[PDB]
């Protein structure tokens, strides 16, 4: 056993267990008894310890103090790595780094690696929560009835995705002594979550996998320990370590870019559609109704619509149009081109952007540069992604049909393209949607004309964005992954999970807006209004965070993007899109301080702003308030 006492904080780690756990303002935490931190190949998992060589160095730097663990031979394949636990000497954080060394023609490949091991939690007191970035966000009781696995996590609890819009969780004692762990490594990376039905425990642990097929490069998880802790806390803990590495974008650094950022606030959003064409190859093709497979609304139609939506007091309006161009919604990516002739052409749609601007209402174009459709005009397998085997994806799911993945490194080439030709026909965008940039992971790509890692994916898909912030022209994005903060102004949405699930599904936690505590002054994110039949008023969530409403949101597919069912429920909507709307245009670039239980009772909850205004939502009444006070 070795022992480390700094700044604070005691690590102890055991030689032979490899176990270890550490402690500040006198309470404790240690790995679990029984998980131990594993390898996984294609034909089985390794524990560390079961390493043919293991040997152990005690380390004191300028930096901080700590150990370094070697371990070497395996099963009988060569293969070896380290890892570095450590005490910053500045914080009073521990910091646990994996570290690639000799990997061979391994055989098979790594294929994930789980370490650190999770912390024991496993008490059961209701108040003993785990926190997880599943899209906005979810608290999940000790005790809480229903099973959360990682397989019911979206993309397998993968940070930079819906499934962990941010690279972090946390554990939260009722003492208030809580720790969070920090995911600095997040492109191939994402954490493990086993909460079964009924507790009493909840364990939380971080993945890895390779690199183009190498973990390649050292990975590494942050934990800070701390007291007299809420949620809010936490979450600030994290705000600060992103600022502190010059990613936390502010709306108002934004707005100083291109201040047509501001218009956003207060605004009311329409998400409806051109054209539909639903391929024979696609998986939501209907070969009975022709009339499902195949339906238009003309520019003009969308026009008059509009009309319509001011003239009846709607007020100031963002219109997202859908299916815009003549492959229809889904068909023919990248070549997303011209404009829809049967729906009025580009005069058509030149004539309805013109009409939006005319009565002081914002217009964005649905586009996408991941989907990659074999019925393309200039489809060409050489620019397609391969995965790490040098394979080619497919799939038909969506309207186009046959389809694989454009490797991003080319996307920037087909945005340049495509919107310098938008804009020679007098179109100008007020915004974007490019889609599923932010919602999916970042794909990897092993062709030689254009390799590209997890980690360079980001970065081409924010330089997507950055050409359009370039020429004034606002971003939006399915969801929020917090990678794209830096480049993304607004989106589609950022839904709590249980938003994107029936209502009659059971939930997996507690809706409390981890994203929006981080983010809410840096994103501006539109909300679902849909009123459950028998429980909630989504739009008492919108409240809470801030945000602008949904007015109309018609669904591209039925079932998918949060589309509700029918044991839903609403008339009156300008009105409910007009009170929140206002909250929209009063806080939409501030802060959110605070967000609590009321009392520690769940169903009633407030958020706090930067102007001091508070939301105080209550779900036994389905009642709202916003105030001034705080
Ligand atoms: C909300 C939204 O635009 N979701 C879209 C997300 N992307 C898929 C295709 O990748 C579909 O177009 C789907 O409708
Ligand atoms: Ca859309
Ligand atoms: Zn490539």
């Amino acid at each position: 056993m070795m022992q480390f006492t700094m700044s604070g904080t005691m690590l102890r780690f055991d030689e032979t267990t490899l176990r270890f756990s550490f402690s500040r303002d006198g309470a404790t935490w240690s790995g679990c008894d029984g998980i131990e931190p594993q390898l996984t190949r294609e034909d089985r998992s390794f524990s560390f310890a079961g390493a043919a060589t293991v040997t152990h160095e005690r380390i004191e730097t300028g930096t901080g103090v700590g150990v370094r663990s070697v371990f070497a031979g395996f099963a009988g394949a060569d293969y070896a790595f380290e890892t570095y636990i450590w005490i910053e000497r500045s914080s009073g954080d521990v910091l646990c780094e994996w570290v690639p060394l000799r990997e061979c023609g391994a055989e098979p490949r790594i294929d994930r690696v789980l370490w650190p091991a999770p912390l024991s939690f496993d008490r059961a007191d209701a108040h003993d929560v785990t926190l997880i970035t599943h899209e906005q966000g979810v608290m999940i009781p000790n005790s809480w009835p229903t099973e959360v696995g990682t397989d019911a996590v979206s993309f397998g609890g993968r940070f930079e995705t819906a499934g962990g819009y941010m690279p972090w969780f946390a554990q939260l004692r009722s003492d208030g002594h809580a720790y969070i762990a920090i995911c600095e490594t997040p492109w191939n990376a994402g954490y493990d979550i086993d909460h079964p039905a009924g507790g009493p425990y909840t364990h939380v642990g971080m993945w890895f996998e390779p690199s183009l097929g190498r973990m390649d490069y050292r990975r590494v998880v942050r934990y800070r320990l701390l007291d007299h802790a809420d949620h809010t806390a936490i979450c600030k803990t994290y705000r600060a370590y992103v600022n502190e590495r010059g990613r936390l974008r502010t709306l108002a650094e934004k707005a100083a870019r291109n201040p047509s950022v501001r218009d956003l606030l207060g605004r009311s959003w329409v998400h409806v559609g051109i054209k539909t064409n639903v391929q024979p190859d696609s998986s939501f093709y209907d070969p009975a109704q022709p009339g499902k497979n195949d339906s238009l609304v003309t520019f003009a139609q969308r026009e008059r619509q509009m009309r319509t939506l001011h003239e009846m007091g709607a007020g100031r309006l963002y219109l997202h149009l859908d299916g815009w161009a003549q492959p229809g919604y889904d068909n023919g990516h990248p070549d997303y081109l011209p404009a829809c002739r049967e729906a009025g052409g580009w005069k058509g749609m030149k004539s309805l952007i013109d009409a939006c601007h005319e009565q002081g209402d914002l217009f964005g174009t649905h586009d996408q540069y991941r989907d990659y459709y074999f019925a393309a005009r200039t489809f060409d397998p050489r620019n397609a992604i391969r995965l790490a085997d040098g394979t080619m994806p497919e799939h038909a799911m969506w309207a186009g049909g046959r389809q694989t993945y454009l490797c991003a490194e080319l996307a920037p080439d087909y945005v340049r393209r495509n919107f310098s030709e938008i804009a020679t026909h007098g179109i100008v965008l007020d915004c974007a949607y490019l889609d599923v940039f932010t919602c999916n992971e970042g794909d990897e790509c092993s062709h030689p004309e254009h390799r590209m890692t997890r980690r360079e994916c980001y970065e081409r898909r924010a330089e997507c964005f950055e050409y359009l912030l370039a020429h004034g022209i606002l971003t939006s994005s399915e969801e929020v992954s917090d990678w794209a903060v830096p480049s993304l102004v607004f989106c589609h949405y950022a839904p709590y999970d249980f938003q994107m699930r029936s209502p009659d599904a059971p939930r997996h936690g507690i809706p409390v807006p981890l994203y929006n505590l981080v983010y809410h002054d840096c994103v501006i994110q539109p909300w679902m209004m849909d009123r459950v039949a028998g429980g909630d008023d989504y739009m008492l969530y919108a409240l809470l965070n801030g945000g602008a409403p949904y007015l109309i949101r018609d669904a591209a597919y039925a079932g998918m993007d949060g589309d509700m069912n029918a044991a839903l429920r609403t008339e009156n909507d300008i009105e409910r899109c007009a009170v929140v709307a206002g909250l929209h245009r009063r806080v939409g670039m501030q802060e959110l301080v605070r967000h609590d239980l009321v009392g520690g009772d769940p169903l009633v909850q407030r958020s706090v702003f930067a102007d001091g205004t508070a939301v105080t939502c209550d779900f036994h009444a389905q009642t709202y308030e916003v105030a001034a006070n705080g």
